[PDB]
């Protein structure tokens, strides 16, 4: 069973846009986006879909980059920092739900070099 997708709004929550957040959507995520690999966490782990009964067992922070990128999209973030850690947990979680050499761990894994490639430097204010 599915819980609700993490939330890509929040009227609660201060919004901002800065220099590097616009990077992170326009190159970061839009470049990872079309990587081979990518297709797998584009979109929210579907568990009735996939067939994962225990994957909300496990995770209990989801996130997947099509939350991300509407949380970009939307301003969602205060600052950089935030939707690292997003793009962190997400990577995080394909490793505590799977097991090392896994297929999909590969995928993640070579992802998040690429990740980490680009925001080794981002643009200043
Ligand atoms: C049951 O399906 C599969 C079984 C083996 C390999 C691949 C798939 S899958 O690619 O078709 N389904 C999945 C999509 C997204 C994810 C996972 C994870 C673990 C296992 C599956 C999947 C996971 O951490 N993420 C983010």
């Amino acid at each position: 069973m599915n819980p609700p997708p993490p939330e890509t709004s929040n009227p609660n929550k201060p919004k901002r846009q800065t220099n590097q957040l616009q990077y992170l959507l326009r190159v970061v995520l839009k470049t990872l986006w079309k990587h081979q690999f990518a297709w797998p966490f584009q979109q929210p782990v579907d568990a009735v879909k996939l067939n994962l009964p225990d994957y909300y067992k496990i995770i209990k922070t989801p996130m997947d980059m099509g939350t991300i990128k509407k949380r970009l999209e939307n301003n969602y973030y205060w600052n950089a920092q935030e939707c690292i850690q997003d793009f962190n947990t997400m990577f995080t979680n394909c490793y505590i739900y799977n097991k090392p050499g896994d297929d999909i761990v590969l995928m993640a894994e070579a992802l998040e070099k690429l990740f980490l490639q680009k925001i080794n430097e981002l643009p200043t204010e």
